[PDB]
């Protein structure tokens, strides 16, 4: 009932008793596991809104206090009568510190507790999102400082359209797919770029052109709005030794914003909560960079240290990849602007493992995920066993809106 | 779409679906409610399993439903009927090992499968002829270098008899001696098998690749020790091919991993004894036996010997120093002329594998945390791939130490 779980290079074990907490099932059975796949393939709002509330007032210790028992008549009273209810600001801001919290997926969740909430459910228009956006991205860049930070626009409603957020994140890099099959830019942003074209935006043509945004208020068509270039912080790459690197004319932005995450809190929906912390350097240097579908440098870089690309067993792709690496963490730290590498990452990440097992008996963790891109067994978490499992307040994945 | 699990290769963007998955007939560790994926070790049942291996093996050879294949089925439920248990014919020895390899999740290596050479040692009746079986087995595995896979099979668990077994998890281990200071000289890893060969009477040495000796135990009986002759171990001393002072540190790995612990289990008939080999992923050498804080923890002495800084994680001292390390294996054991797979040649031969078995069987049962290398990652082809994890039988199973 209680899986046992141990740590294979310190001999420890523990045992995860917050698994029973879950009540939303996962992909996996007896007969298979799918737990490395990507995507997934009013009594009960009643009683999601009951078990979030009876979680707040614990938190504050206060549990059948009278704030308790009345909170909870007035969700019931506004359910019963309109079939759903709303959070109050306090009620919000624990909520979606929970939910990052609970995000199996989140190397970085040593930070829960530090995030700053900007409540934006008295949002009415595009226009309105684009400032709110805008302010959360001043914040939370700070000049390089970076601090975490979400923006929670209003929920979703019966028979209405979702406030949404159409780019993946605050910040891309346009893809422009180009005559010859190839692609300019970032392939990933293929999709939105062609959106944004669509919709009227005259686009660039070069290899890191920031895309507009494609805001959307209820039952609209999507809004393009230009960020205003001061307020996206970039950070040119070069490497500490190899001075040809900087010829490469590589760069990255400051902030990691992803846009297109659901937010579930009592089983309510915030189809539009875009959230940010900062990055962990292989997320910019081995995936962003290195990945085959993505910028693909490797070989680039490669010919550059003159590596012997004949043949796998040279190694030349460990060794670009790690000085890619390098020269990200190198360059962040130059522009002074927030970043974290993987060994410094998963090592916090042990930390708020054990923290967790303390207060709550266990922690939700994707090993798949967690597990850094490159140089896996260097680091702690990879041999750390982790049972993964989905707890309430929750970020979840949803449908793209076109 | 199909009712069966979707998987989906990012870096291709390309689609499957699996089949496979539903002829499996044993539970794993998940449930709705939680992913263990990640956890290392998480007579009318005979008949049952007995009928489907059998069943398997018949389709195998293009005859399901034919008087020879009515005909095996009644022999074996007739011979588990008056004696409890059943034979296997040669022939289906030969497939259900193969199979058994087949069917690992864990195993990169499976585009290999079907070149498995089957050694029967069903006749063995003595600790000392499982040493002779052994020794033939490293013979012919290693063959000067170009190695060979293979496994040999000891007499199956009997009604009753005790099991034949072989107490080391390799047949070539370098034993782990523990020191006063509680630190430990050579692989902390063997340190509870090298106690046990010393109980047995074993002499211990003093280095830090000393290659232990083998308990092996015939039914009833208590272990007997045999130490291999060192002209039969091939070993490969670990020079860089740039860096002149590496052969200096005196590194060295053997050449055969020869797993020798494991259960292989076909028709419900359980080979307790089956040691199995075929060639190393250098990962497995330079990476995790020699960087594994466990294990060697070489990664700290060869950063100061490159001159990193190993005072802040951001230098990425680690990562440097490992990359130099698997290189200096691979350069090794191609200098020596011995069989070896790198990490990106093995991933990629895998993804031929999956192709393969998506069109003979529907899918091919796979371990992401395993089959994905241990450095270089997402460098790596099947760190992209999604995979199906699952149990299907013949198969090789952990199972408990003899002692
Ligand atoms: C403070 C610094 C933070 C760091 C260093 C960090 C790091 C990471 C990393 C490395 C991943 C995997 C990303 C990928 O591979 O695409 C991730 C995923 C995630 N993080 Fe964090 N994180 C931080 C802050 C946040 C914040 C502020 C939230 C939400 C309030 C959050 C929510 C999540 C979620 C939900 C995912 C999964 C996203 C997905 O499935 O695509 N993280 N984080
Ligand atoms: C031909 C070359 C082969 C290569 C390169 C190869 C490679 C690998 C690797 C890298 C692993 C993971 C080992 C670890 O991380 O400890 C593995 C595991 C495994 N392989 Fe293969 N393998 C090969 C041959 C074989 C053969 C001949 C068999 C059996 C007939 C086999 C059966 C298995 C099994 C059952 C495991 C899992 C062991 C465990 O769970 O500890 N492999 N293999
Ligand atoms: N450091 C962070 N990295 C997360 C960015 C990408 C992630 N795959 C989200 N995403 O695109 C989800 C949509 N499929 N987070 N952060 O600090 O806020
Ligand atoms: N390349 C191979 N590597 C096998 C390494 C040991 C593995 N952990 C099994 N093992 O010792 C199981 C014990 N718990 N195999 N081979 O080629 O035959
Ligand atoms: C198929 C596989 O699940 C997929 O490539 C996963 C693996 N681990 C990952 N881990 C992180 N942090 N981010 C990712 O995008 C992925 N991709
Ligand atoms: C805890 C975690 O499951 C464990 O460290 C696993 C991860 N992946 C692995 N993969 C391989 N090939 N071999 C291993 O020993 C491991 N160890
Ligand atoms: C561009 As080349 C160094
Ligand atoms: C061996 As030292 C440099
Ligand atoms: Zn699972």
């Amino acid at each position: 009932k209680f899986p046992r779980v141990k740590n294979w290079e310190l001999g420890s074990i523990t045992y995860d008793t917050l698994c029973a907490q879950s009540q939303q099932d996962g992909p996996c059975t007896p007969r298979r596991c799918l737990g490395s796949l990507v995507l997934p393939r009013a009594e009960q709002l009643l009683s999601q809104a009951r078990d979030f509330i009876n979680q707040y007032y614990s938190s504050i210790k206060r549990s059948g206090s009278q704030a308790h028992e009345e909170r909870l008549q007035e969700v019931e009273a506004e359910v019963a009568s309109t079939g759903t209810y709303h959070l109050r600001e306090s009620e919000l801001v624990f909520g979606a510190k929970q939910a990052w919290r609970n995000a199996p997926r989140c190397v970085g969740r040593i930070q829960w507790g530090k995030l700053q909430v900007f409540d934006a459910r008295d949002c009415s228009s595009a226009q309105e999102m684009f400032t709110y956006i805008c302010n959360h991205i001043k914040y939370a860049t700070n000049r390089g400082n970076l601090r975490s930070a979400i923006t929670v626009f209003p929920q979703r409603a019966p028979g209405r359209g979702d406030f949404r957020i159409w780019n993946s994140q605050l910040v891309r890099y346009a893809g422009y797919r180009q005559q010859d099959g190839s692609v300019r830019g970032d392939p990933a942003n293929v999709e939105i770029t062609e959106l944004c074209i669509q919709h009227g935006w005259t686009p660039g043509n070069g290899r890191f052109d920031v895309l507009p945004l494609l805001l959307q208020a209820p039952d609209e068509a999507p809004e393009l709005f230009v960020l205003p270039p001061e307020l996206v912080l970039e950070v040119p790459l070069e490497h500490p030794t190899l001075e040809w690197f900087a010829a490469l004319g590589l760069r990255w932005y400051a902030l990691p914003a992803v846009s297109n995450m659901l937010l579930e809190i009592g089983g309510l929906e915030f189809s539009a909560a875009p959230f940010s912390g900062w990055y962990m350097s292989t997320e910019i240097g081995t995936r962003n960079l290195c990945d085959p579908h993505r910028y693909n440098i490797l070989e680039d870089v490669a010919v550059c240290m003159d590596l012997d690309t004949r043949t796998t067993s040279s190694l030349w792709k460990d060794k670009a990849a790690v000085e890619i690496n390098l020269a990200v963490l190198h360059s962040f730290q130059l522009a002074k602007v927030t970043i974290v590498d993987h060994h410094a990452a998963t090592v916090s990440f042990m930390k708020h493992l054990d923290n967790e097992q303390k207060a709550r008996g266990g922690c939700p963790a994707d090993w798949a995920w967690i597990v850094p891109p490159i140089s896996g067994s260097l680091t702690p978490v990879f041999h750390q066993e982790m049972v993964n499992y989905i707890l309430s307040p929750a970020f979840r994945y949803q449908p793209d809106p076109w």
